[PDB]
């Protein structure tokens, strides 16, 4: 008998949904999109939207909204995008229960899924899914490389003025200061960037690239990012799903790798059947190496939040 | 030297947003997103955020969000999404004729710096909305069309394709006039994989789509809360848009402008159509039974209703 | 572990070839290009080819060639198509008896690597040909599946969308029987756009479109001068494997055991379907006038009269 | 009036027809198959078999085939795959061909694929009076995902991450770049040793023999039909890719006169400009080996 793949997508705010639509159009399987049992009833009319718009774009996905875990049973994949001027102690504390809540269902319904996080800050949440799941660490991916490296081609690919399937960009660690670029593994059809865009302009697409995802909050005034983070959450999804052995940056445990390991941070990674199948070492330049401890130890930061 | 597709998705809002996304993602062109002067940060926020996902979908589309139709320049392809939702306190006529206002201020803008497009129209009441544009464009009516069947038809399909458990792909649907109690279904024009429905689901459950069919907008609407369809809406634009600038000459239901078929005549209303590089090709003019010509008299009296509204 | 279906290709002539291709490409899985060990070398050197072209549409699916059954192993579906064509100075008994012995060959070899893999066949004559592998595959009657009806109802649907200028999306057919004169179009189960083909197309039309669609392979043979169609077949075969992997429940006109259904036992036949992650999960049984009852025995006449030359 | 894109594919043989399915397939637009007017009937039923898959996959496209290029009138791309399975013989095909489609298709970009490719598109160009963006070949696309799949293989990551990059011609012609080929965007010379490195390139210079040579009796269709379509593909929707093509130098890399595979920006206006990669003392060396070949092929023209 074949079965469809089945994906859960826990929460069903603005990236849930946006990632369930784009899981269901591509038919990477049927999708159960999941929040708690106040916002159930939209929950469903956002399945019920993207289910009668399965006619019409021509994509046979069964597409169910929940506030029942048994619906997520003997899922392939769970993408957790659930999330609440506020401290940042707070924000991470909030987020850690909820992480911990999600995952203790997520497991125990579904348990050999593969569990993808996009959560706030990503570097600790993945860890407490990680810690909380309890599953071997190639099980737990977080999201924020693959989104990093999209902001940054968009930018290089308007600064050329060539294809953003020709820019390929290079990202270490989480967003912004916590972010450690690599340029020189940077390219447009695999021409260095470096020889292409002059440093002071090419110093301003990586700051940009830092202040990426805070710029979409100031333009919209109400909410962050869903499209471009959506997108990547999908293509690593497509990666485990078709076992495509993609090489993207994603946040993975790391036991040794860079000479660090009991944390989670956004390293070169092969995205296959088995996830994350081999963490990348890298040999890196000086700067890199005490920048990329810098991004350690603003990781270290946040775990001391988590309680 | 010849070039991308341009559609302007006028209203930034769930649907000409999640419609834009749709757009570039098939490549069927640049996309220019265009809402009002004071959500102009966060129309530009959802255009920015949606070119961004290109580079992880692999689709080259120019997406730009502004309030400026200086950016319409020269567009193939217009969706007007442009609208008000119903205000607690607001009557038909109120929503009917505040709507009216901004199909004229949208409009003019949109033939002036494109005025050989082509328009697609989804704003509310949709059957006196295409109308106002229609007549406000200076258009041919080919080159102007309403939204309306597609969103019904999908709709039916999902609830017959989760009756009968077989893929969406192979059920098919007929409906003229709108949405609601205006909504004209022919079950005998309806299908599985060639098989007439009626040989297939008992009557009760039957009605029970057709109903469900009606009540569909209002199902969404009651889930939510707040806000009504997008996806499904978004979609069936898409099917439109993808039709007229592919060449594709399919049969759809679109809200057309009437010229003696079916023996009416200036108006809008949803009747079966080629949809291809011309807009609407050909209006289809069926042979129906005395009931169903009958039906799409009450459905015809609800479209001039609703036309006597209009200022 | 999460594991790409894997698919198996019998024969890497024309069609066995296209549907590697075409599979690789809709990344439906992993794709081993098998013919006998005289053409391993031309075999290996598609695969490797199709293989060649993955950087450019953008696909991860692995392709090998073999004519060693060993690289079938745990496949899911197997696409029968090997065979031999029409030699001069031979009859309809021995293309007949040389294919079954070739379907007799492969399929003891495909079920002892891959137990549980769905059987499409496609070797002509195909409802014969699917009774050879169903009898020596000793799998129940879901899991083996001839192709046949799609391709003629592609050939249906292609007249009626030239005869009319419409998208063939729109144009739905169904076709009982097996292949060339011995087949059963219901131009009464088939429509452009939901609207019978009867209100739209005049009869001298509608039945020379019919006739096109019986002699709808010899015009492509009578066309290329030397071998048969091979475009048309393997997309048929895709839709048919799609419809398996990704468990569409498809309502397709497939080759079928008959066990009672249409008033017919102990043979395969061109029938409805529900195409499905099970295979052929249920024939379904239309009502027919006498005359497509009479037109659908003389289609059994002539395929159990191809039945009897086997042995 | 919205109108489709066309486009024909001069040569109606395994890489010509393999092409116009695949156009047809991504709904790139309307298809002219063609071939000489005996070979007009394995033509059109070549044009009515993939016309009879479209209900089946479900796209919206007009394939004929045909021997008068009368149906080639107003063709967006036309494709040149016409040959014989001798530069002579293509190069005299090439000069019948051009004259008749600069004839009905005035406005369009001939991208060539016959062998050997940069003197066949060097041909088509001084036939054609058309712009230098205009006549395009293939070459770079095919021998580079040749490349990508020996490193895909290797490595066994996803052919969508591996990067390579050849300059040069169709053959031991070819000067493939090591230091700008990566995978992950990490340079290859990190993750494979000169040894096995070596072989990629020696396997990527035979590739096309590789291809005869298992096959018996004829060459490559379906990685050279993609490697055109992506062509196709960036033209017909200004996408502005940055491929390896063969492309008419008037100066660039200190060469001119001659078509050659260069790096180039393919989109909207064809080639809109070659990129002058600045190169190691022995790819400068060994791109004059190639060129110094390529350029006997065209005093083997007329
Ligand atoms: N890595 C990135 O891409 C990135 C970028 C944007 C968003 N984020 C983070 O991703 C998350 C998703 O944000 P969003 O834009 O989708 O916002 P959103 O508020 O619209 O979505 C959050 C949803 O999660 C639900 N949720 C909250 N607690 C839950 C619980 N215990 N169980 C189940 N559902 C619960 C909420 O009810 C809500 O529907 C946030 O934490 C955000 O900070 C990070
Ligand atoms: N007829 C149908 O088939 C169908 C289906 C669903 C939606 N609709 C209609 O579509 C309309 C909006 O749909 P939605 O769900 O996206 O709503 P929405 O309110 O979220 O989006 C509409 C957007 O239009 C903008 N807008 C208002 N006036 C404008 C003007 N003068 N110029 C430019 N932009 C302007 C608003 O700022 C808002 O962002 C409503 O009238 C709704 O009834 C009808
Ligand atoms: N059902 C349909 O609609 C339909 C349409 C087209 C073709 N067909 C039939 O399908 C078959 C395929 O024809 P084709 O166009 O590919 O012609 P072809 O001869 O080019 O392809 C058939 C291939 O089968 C191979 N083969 C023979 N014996 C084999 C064996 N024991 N194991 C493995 N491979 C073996 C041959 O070596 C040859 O390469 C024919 O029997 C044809 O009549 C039917
Ligand atoms: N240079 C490259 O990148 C590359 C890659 C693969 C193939 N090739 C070349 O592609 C060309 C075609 O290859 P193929 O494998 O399709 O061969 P093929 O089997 O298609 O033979 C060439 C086709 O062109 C037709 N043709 C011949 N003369 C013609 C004319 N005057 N007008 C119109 N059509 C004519 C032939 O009848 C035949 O159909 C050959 O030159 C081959 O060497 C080179
Ligand atoms: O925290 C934010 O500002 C949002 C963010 O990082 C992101 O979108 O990746
Ligand atoms: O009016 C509404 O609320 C939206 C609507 O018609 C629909 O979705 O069909
Ligand atoms: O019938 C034939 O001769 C070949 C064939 O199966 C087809 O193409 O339909
Ligand atoms: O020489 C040939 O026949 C074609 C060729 O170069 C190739 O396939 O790479």
């Amino acid at each position: 008998a074949m079965k469809r793949k089945k994906i859960s997508v826990i929460g069903a705010g603005f990236t849930g949904a946006t990632t369930a639509f784009l899981l269901a159009q591509k038919e990477l399987g049927d999708v159960v999109l999941v929040d708690i049992p106040q916002l159930e009833n939209p929950t469903k009319g956002k399945a019920l939207d993207m289910l009668e718009a399965s006619p019409v774009l021509g994509f046979d996905a069964n597409i169910i909204g929940t506030s029942d875990y048994a619906d997520t049973a003997d899922s392939d994949i769970v993408v957790i995008t659930a999330g609440i001027g506020m401290s940042r102690d707070d924000l991470v504390t909030t987020n850690q229960k909820i992480m911990k809540q999600v995952t203790k269902e997520v497991v125990k319904y579904s348990p050999n899924c593969y569990i993808i996080v996009l959560t706030n800050p990503v570097d600790a949440m993945t860890y407490t899914v990680f810690k909380e799941s309890g599953f071997p660490k190639n099980r737990v991916i977080g999201q924020s490389g693959v989104l990093d490296t999209a902001r940054f081609r968009t930018f290089v690919a308007e600064e050329l003025n060539i294809s953003v399937k020709d820019v390929t960009g290079f990202v270490l660690g989480g967003h912004g200061d916590d972010m450690v670029p690599l340029v020189r593994y940077s390219y447009a059809g695999g021409i260095p960037l470096e020889k292409l865009i002059p440093k002071d302009r090419l110093d301003a697409i990586v700051e940009r690239t830092r202040k990426g995802g805070g710029e979409i909050v100031n333009l919209l005034g109400n909410g962050s990012a869903y499209y471009a983070p959506a997108a990547s959450l999908v293509e690593m999804v497509e990666a485990i799903l078709k076992d495509q052995r993609r090489i993207l940056p994603a946040i993975a445990y790391l036991e040794g790798e860079y000479g660090y390991e009991g944390i989670y941070l956004g390293v070169p990674t092969i995205l296959g059947g088995n996830g994350i199948e081999k963490v990348i070492e890298l040999e890196l330049t000086e700067e890199e190496k005490a920048a990329l401890a810098k991004s350690v130890e603003s990781v270290k930061n946040v775990m001391r939040m988590l309680e």
